C-alpha cells in the first residue's frame, strides 16, 4: 500500500513524491487527474499522467468528449487508469487562470468521496493557479474518503505542512 506519508488528519495524508511515479509503484485503485473540462491532458499533472501512458489517456479521453461532450468545473469522470492504476479519476477543479470560481474547489473535492481511496494531487494548484494552501485546506475539510496527496515541489509540500492547522 502507501508509504512515506506524513498523516494530516483522520483521513487525508501527504508525500512530497511525483504522483506518476507513485502511480507506477502503488498502483492503486484511483489516481486523480487535474483535468479540465475538455480532458486535454496538455500540462501539470495531466500531461505528466498522459506522458506515463504513452497517450492513451487521451485517446481514450478524446473518444470520451466525442460521447459525452465536455465536463463541468467542479466535476469528474471515471475513465481507466491505464498502467498507472485501476481507474483515473478525472477532477475539473476551477482554474484561476481562466476566472473560474474558487467555490467550485469544494465541488471538485467533493467527487473524491465517491471513492473509498485515492492517490491524489491537490486541486487547482500549480498551473491552475489557485493557493495550494487553500486547496489542502479544501480537501481536509471536504474529503471523508482515504486521501493520499502528492505534492511534486518540496518547498511547497514543505510550507504545506509547516502551515498546515
Amino acid at each position: 500500500s502507501f508509504s512515506g506519508y506524513l498523516k494530516l488528519t483522520d483521513n487525508v495524508y501527504i508525500k512530497n513524491a511525483d504522483i506518476v511515479e507513485e502511480a507506477k509503484k502503488v498502483k492503486p485503485t484511483v489516481v486523480v487527474n487535474a483535468a479540465n473540462v475538455y480532458l486535454k491532458h496538455g500540462g501539470g499533472v495531466a500531461g505528466a499522467l498522459n506522458k506515463a501512458t504513452n497517450n492513451a489517456m487521451q485517446v481514450e479521453s478524446d473518444d470520451y468528449i466525442a460521447t459525452n461532450g465536455p465536463l463541468k468545473v467542479g466535476g469528474s469522470c471515471v475513465l481507466s487508469g491505464h498502467n498507472l492504476a485501476k481507474h483515473c479519476l478525472h477532477v475539473v477543479g476551477p482554474n484561476v487562470n481562466k476566472g473560474e470560481d474558487i467555490q467550485l474547489l469544494k465541488s471538485a473535492y467533493e467527487n473524491f468521496n465517491q471513492h473509498e481511496v485515492l492517490l491524489a494531487p491537490l486541486l487547482s494548484a500549480g498551473i491552475f493557479g489557485a493557493d495550494p494552501i487553500h486547496s489542502l485546506r479544501v480537501c481536509v475539510d471536504t474529503v471523508r474518503t482515504n486521501v493520499y496527496l502528492a505534492v511534486f515541489d518540496k518547498n511547497l509540500y514543505d510550507k504545506l505542512v509547516s502551515s498546515f492547522l
